[PDB]
């Protein structure tokens, strides 16, 4: 009609820009000069709008797109209407399957680069060269919630990133915790039936805290080591960028001259690692339940790229046994301290997707897309996993012709003699179909192995046994990996373990499930069982009380790279502030603040009591973001609020509660002269607190000891203030 | 390697080549710079093979594509195998449903030109200019039979055209007899259950002969006239270039002034039209049950291109009622006497697929698929496929996208708000999803109705009445214009088709059944009618000799347009004619024989009773094409018999056979000098018969005899002498 | 309605009667005294029809099912006419892929008994007891065309059978060749390609007699053995009753003391061994491609029961 | 069709009908009924035209739209009294 205001303002700049500064939209409208190979090879599908007859599918223009045809302008529709039929029909057939599990994830485009060639270890073409770049598509993920289920539940989190080499597409699938809940894949049906919502009455969504889970957990002790991670605070990360990604399982890197090296791959978050606390994540999945997937979409769109180092933990072929654990056992980790994290790489997400259905939800990412240069190994989740990826998605994506959807096809040559399926679209000239063809002159030919692109061949490793369905005795132990974790844990992480066990043994009906899980947390530590089973009013026996604790882990009492805080790896850039405005705000205090805030990288957020704009004590017209209720605590990292007319705000309930919340899920606050005032809202002494910035004004040391403050994350100090207060 | 033969004769020629003088090949191997807009449109998908590797669908080269992964080389297969095992569920998932009818069909790529603009009348735009090429995709079939199903059955035959447009897609989806079986698409399912495969034990394949197929006939006479032209030569096509094509239903042009003008489309053959005779075709389902598709294939290979003249009977609005039959009734024609066709452009099919399963499987067809300038009309049974075509696509193509498969992909530009759907390859950038919206300015926007790219508007046809399932009165009359079928047949025409119901009423188990349908007849002719009760051995009860006939159509006793041959139009460019050959053949007939057959384009196989070469009188070395049980006469036009030493075939019984049987067939045959002993087998005499050319020896007046009767197609002459040929 | 004669020769009688004398009918109208344990199972989802409403899918009675409902009896057909779209879609989504390979085939249901236990030398439940009756489904087939090919054409046949034992089913399928043609399940796709119509054109139908086919057995030596097969007279059973089977590889037989044996499973035809010529066989795709269908329905109609040892 | 992968979502046990359902309609993906009715079409003779339509009528009675009254023209066009 020529709807869009005439100022322009219905359209986002094509510049990086702060979150919530503009519209969000699809990536190449956002940054068109963001390219990639793969990007650029996607330009054949992409649509544009702008100038175009709206039409049907078949390009026929349409008059009136907003009747159906009928006889009479109050008479029946007519059949012949063929226009609302399609669009009726198209319509009507949009849904597809959503993935079996991680059906709930958030995508982005980016590329990788190695550091140095690692031809010496691997012939793998993406990690031979330094210059060359390799286009990636990540998508981040829950496992147990469907696709409309929220972001900020307890879980592990999936992290597959699918790497468009120059010799195939490899898929590195792995998630945010190094271990595995189960050893074989036969029993992953049963796991994820257990951890999904109950068969009779589908409740509850994205959640593990119910009976089934407990109960599988309880009846299955090689569980607990990936149950206290889930139940720590890494099973509520900050973001997608703070937290840690591995491959889990064990794998082969093959070189040139076919030695094969034991590799577990790993991502490091260059923006650090950091979580929430519980209660903020829980109500954060009602605030916003989008917040994980916002937060990535809106770092990309102000230069905030998500970045990560891959690493590798490199195990010669002689070591396979000289751990106290079985390197293809995936509910154990390898320890750093034992084997170092070598870095290989870095991974940058710089684009979002145009169309979450088409890229995101339409990506199929598979583990066993390996390339020459890498192998598998005999670990048996791995081994079904390479099963079950290929298999579901012929029903999730409609056919054996998933690779033709544009996210995922190579960006290197593919020939080969299959044909049709459904939704078929490449049109092969070959004249031949089979090999060996004297038609074609055998085109195209196999090729052989060799140093650079030849063709793939396992590593022959010796196989020897006989055909027996039985867990290796090597594989039989269960609890000194969760204890190492347990050990390994600062005490306030120890602490909101031991509340997550409570919190979700709490949720289980059945009694005596709960006091399963206590005896088998009793096989790892006799602190963690006692603290939780006294939160559940259960107590000890004497048998329990005594149980020997597991051996540690090859003469390691705790590794502190198992931690997400022992070792501050603190990085504010990104993160988000929220400001409390008044109707007469010091407009000195808040240029200080907005000035060092931006220093950092570190984004503001002007809240308020209602929507539109406030004018400082100097005339100074301040924008309103959003309001106290509208953008709560659980969105932001830190609070600040400038002086000027605090009695404005000083009786607001939503003013003050915000601050209860803040102070509550230990995010540093800080209070400009008058500002002062709230001190008494959240019991502060007059003399102060560490956590709790004050001044006269917002100059000096001011945003210096806030921003200090925001590099630690959170106030841990502050938990036993918390243990009252009532918000 | 190298498989292929180092002298290069496992390539065809890239040149138009004679029906089996190379082997076939995909289309743009065969004739890569046969050019339409449409073909280069597809170069996006089409994919190589020379010089490529063999690879994965990921890009992956593949060493070994002899063998699985097993432990051991007499080990167990390896579940890690995801070579194996992506070759195998691609082979797995290769089949989609087949239409539910006309699944057994052939298609070739062309072009469209009209004569003139017909902006006066329409204005469609593909119609608007002499010098406006439409890209089209052809595709012929039967209606009854699976994909797997002989070509040469008895039928009806499908003639569809999918037309590339300037404002989309349009579809022209008619059959080979200008009306249909039923009135009301209700009935559809009832009808196409009935002349499919009974559904106990699955029999007959692609045959109307059997139980339901006439029960539903019986007592459903509107049936009848499609029925007439079923059992005439009218359901056995020589080819599909030789055979007439018809939308079938009134349909309505639009012109710029809004004018509305009732239209029937015409597909006229160029080559002329021509049939097979009932047993040579039956027999032809045996010897090559893809006859008809190979035939169009070659045809084209060798620039015989399928060529039909579009054509118009158009009725003005006011004389919807002025004949007595009812317009929009589909099992009635429009008498070409009382309304004749205009010539108004020509397709010209010539270029085969690339890949059939791509191209030809894939291909979706509807007869809703219109343009601005066409509309429908009321006519019940088009009414019905408006609905049905839509609806079966989402099954058959595995979803609403199905227009992005690139045969079916309009060459225009589409746009509009539909998003997602299973194997969804549009990537949408565009900000909005729905309209109205002003963020992205309303864009893609409606276009109102106009003269050129204009959007689509209904003709403002008025409707009166009330909500009933019921029949239209008009439509009640049943026998009229199957009698004018009748007696529009020549002799042999009107006596094939006695037969064709005879032998059909044969195979129906219940006797009562033939006598309801021998009712039926007498109330169109009684000739017919007793003819058929003849052969049936059933007698005419004395009420049914008194069946008084159905009345004349608009006064017209006969309208000759109705005969395949009451009015000579046949061309010999394109036919076949069997060679016998002889181990010392007489040169010189060879010579003045192919000189002749390459002036009228007519094509030529060599025989003999084994494959290899022979040597003529002359040291001419000939080259055997296939031998006498190899290539039978039901595969050629006519044959032709050379002199030279007719001892070494005089005794061969397939050289004999070979004559009874293009003799019964009313084909012509030519014998040269001592090739005059063939006559004595079937029986000819010395003085001669006109349908057998003879003489000394095989100079210019011989072979332009042979031409002359080849182009009368069928010496009809003979079909009483035939009677006592044991063949 | 009074559609049927009054002399009731519509209905085929429910007795055995050789091939020819009566319409052929679906097995438990012509044969309903005949019974299987599997059959018995059958009768939960058997429907009948005589004496019933024709109803919508959703048991709506229909009062007018010769028309669609139109503004006007000349009229616009109504997108409400809800019991035409669901006739028309039902109609519109009837077919499913047909099988990859044996597409083609023909199946009858029976039972099976083994002469005498088994358990020195298998524990399997179906050959414990040689009063143990087990039902089974055979469904005969070619390789090569699709489900609306021919039957007599030159190919390996399909013979399998489905044993619904007390212990899970077992399904035994074989082929009427004792060998296939390749070593390795990874070349199944390539030869498949090759004996199938070719790619461009998707020609020919139900034959291996076109040049990628010969291509693979010429490059191919090991294809050699089931080709001798098919190119004789093997190729071309007279009917499927007439026909050996054979589950080509070597299987075994686990019995209760865990001993294995090594196992090659066999049909014999207690009809005997019997083939068409070649050129009777072609001509017979032409005159009745449903020929090898029709005569398993026909025997079995007649009591000449198919009979596999 | 989709969502539930084919025509025969009826037969899904809780969507059945529990009165009767006869018709004419036959396969289908995931089809659980097996028609004995010699005939899958109408009118037929061969199973004497069973299953049969029934005229509508005060109770069990087939169904049969209203006859409303239908006039205008083909437009696509809202009511102005939707206004
Ligand atoms: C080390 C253990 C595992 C890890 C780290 C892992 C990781 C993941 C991730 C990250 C995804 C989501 C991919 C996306 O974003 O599209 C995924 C999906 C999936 N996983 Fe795994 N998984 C593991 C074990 C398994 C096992 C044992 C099986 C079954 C044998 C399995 C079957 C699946 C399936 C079927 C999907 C859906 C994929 C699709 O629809 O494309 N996973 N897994
Ligand atoms: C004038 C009478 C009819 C004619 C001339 C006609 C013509 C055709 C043709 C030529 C095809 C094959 C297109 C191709 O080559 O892919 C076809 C397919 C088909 N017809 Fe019709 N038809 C008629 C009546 C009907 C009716 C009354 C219905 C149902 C209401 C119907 C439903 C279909 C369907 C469902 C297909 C399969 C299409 C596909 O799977 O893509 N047809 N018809
Ligand atoms: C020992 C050689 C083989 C024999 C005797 C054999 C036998 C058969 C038979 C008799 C059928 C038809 C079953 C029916 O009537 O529905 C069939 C179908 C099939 N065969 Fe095999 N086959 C052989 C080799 C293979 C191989 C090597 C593969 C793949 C690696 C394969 C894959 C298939 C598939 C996918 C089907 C279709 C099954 C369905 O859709 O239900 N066959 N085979």
């Amino acid at each position: 009609d020529s709807l869009a205001p005439e100022d322009g303002s219905h359209r986002p700049a094509a510049e990086p820009t702060p979150p919530g500064a503009q519209p969000t939209a699809p990536g190449s409208l956002k940054a068109p000069d963001t390219r990639n190979e793969k990007l650029n090879s996607l330009e054949d599908v992409r649509k544009g709008s702008e100038n175009y007859a709206l039409t049907t599918n078949q390009g026929v223009r349409i008059a009136d797109d907003q009747n159906s045809l009928r006889a009479g302008s109050r008479g029946p529709t007519l059949l012949e209407d063929f226009i609302l039929r399609e669009k009726i029909t198209h319509f009507d057939h949009e849904r597809i399957p959503e993935r079996i599990v991680h059906a709930r994830g958030s995508a982005a485009h980016g590329y990788f680069q190695p550091y140095k060639s690692l031809s010496d270890i691997t012939k793998a073409d993406f990690l031979s060269d330094p210059n060359k770049i390799t286009p990636v598509f990540v998508r981040f993920s829950t496992v147990q919630g469907g696709a409309g289920s929220a972001d900020t539940v307890r879980a592990i989190r999936g992290f597959a990133t699918k790497f468009y080499t120059e010799e195939g597409i490899f898929d590195l699938v792995g998630n945010n915790t190094p271990i595995f809940f189960i050893q074989d894949a036969h029993k992953f049906p049963d796991f994820v039936h257990a951890v999904k919502p109950e068969p009779h009455w589908a409740i509850p969504q994205g959640q593990s805290a119910h009976d089934t889970f407990w109960d599988y957990v309880s009846l299955q002790p090689e569980t607990l080591h990936n149950v206290m991670w889930a139940m720590s605070d890494r099973g509520i990360p900050r973001s997608y960028r703070t937290m840690e990604g591995f491959g889990i399982h064990t794998f082969r890197l093959i070189n040139a001259e076919g030695k094969a090296t034991f590799v577990r791959f790993h991502w490091k978050p260059l923006a650090g690692k950091a979580s929430l606390v519980w209660d903020e994540a829980q109500k954060l999945t009602g605030r916003d339940p989008d917040f994980h997937r916002r937060e990535l979409w809106e770092a990309i769109e102000a230069g905030d790229f998500p970045e990560y180092e891959l690493g590798f933990q490199l195990i010669p072929e002689e070591d396979e046994f000289k751990f106290d654990f079985d390197l293809l056992d995936p509910t154990k980790l390898i320890p750093e301290e034992l084997v170092p994290v070598q870095r290989v790489g870095k991974m940058v997400l710089n684009r979002n997707p145009d169309n979450f259905f088409a890229e995101n939800e339409q990506a199929a990412f598979h583990p066993g897309h390996i390339v020459p240069g890498l192998d598998f190994t005999n670990d048996p989740l791995l081994q079904g996993r390479l099963f079950s990826y290929t298999d579901t998605q012929i029903s999730r994506l409609g056919g054996p012709n998933f690779h033709e959807i544009p996210i995922n096809r190579p960006t290197c040559p593919y020939h080969n003699f299959q044909r049709d399926g459904m939704h078929r679209m490449g049109i092969d000239t070959n004249p031949a179909n089979y090999e060996p063809n004297s038609i074609n002159d055998n085109w195209p030919r196999e090729t052989p192995p060799g140093p650079k692109r030849g063709g793939f061949e396992s590593y022959q490793e010796r196989v020897e046994g006989n055909k027996v369905r039985e867990r290796s005795p090597s594989f039989g132990e269960y609890y000194s990996h969760p204890r190492l974790f347990w050990l390994s844990q600062t005490p306030f992480e120890q602490r909101h373990i031991v509340d997550g066990f409570s919190f979700e043994l709490s949720k289980v009906v059945r009694p005596y499930i709960r006091e399963r899980v206590v005896d088998q947390l009793a096989h790892i530590d006799l602190t963690l069982a006692q603290a939780v089973a006294k939160n559940l009013g259960i107590e000890l026996t004497d048998d329990q009380l005594n149980i020997t604790p597991p051996p540690d882990v090859n003469g390691l009492k705790k590794d502190p790279s198992l931690s997400l805080y022992a070792i501050p790896d603190g990085d504010v850039k990104g993160r988000v502030v929220a400001i409390l405005l008044n109707d007469e705000v010091r407009s000195a205090d808040l240029l200080a603040i907005l000035k060092a805030l931006k220093a950092k990288g570190v984004h503001a957020k002007l809240l308020y009591s209602r929507m539109g704009e406030v004018t400082a004590d100097d005339g100074t017209v301040l924008p309103i973001a959003a309001t106290f209720a509208g953008a709560p605590s659980l969105t932001v990292d830190a609070v600040i609020v400038p002086c000027g007319n605090i009695a404005d705000i000083a009786d607001n309930g939503d003013a003050n509660y915000y601050l209860m919340e803040a102070y509550k899920h230990l995010k540093p606050i800080a209070l400009a002269g008058d500002a002062r005032k709230f001190k008494a809202t959240i019991k502060i002494a007059d003399q102060g607190e560490e956590g709790i910035v004050e001044a006269d004004s917002a100059d000096g040391s001011f945003m210096d000891e806030l921003l200090t403050l925001m590099a630690a994350h959170r106030v841990w100090s502050r938990i036993p203030k918390i243990d009252k207060i009532p918000a």
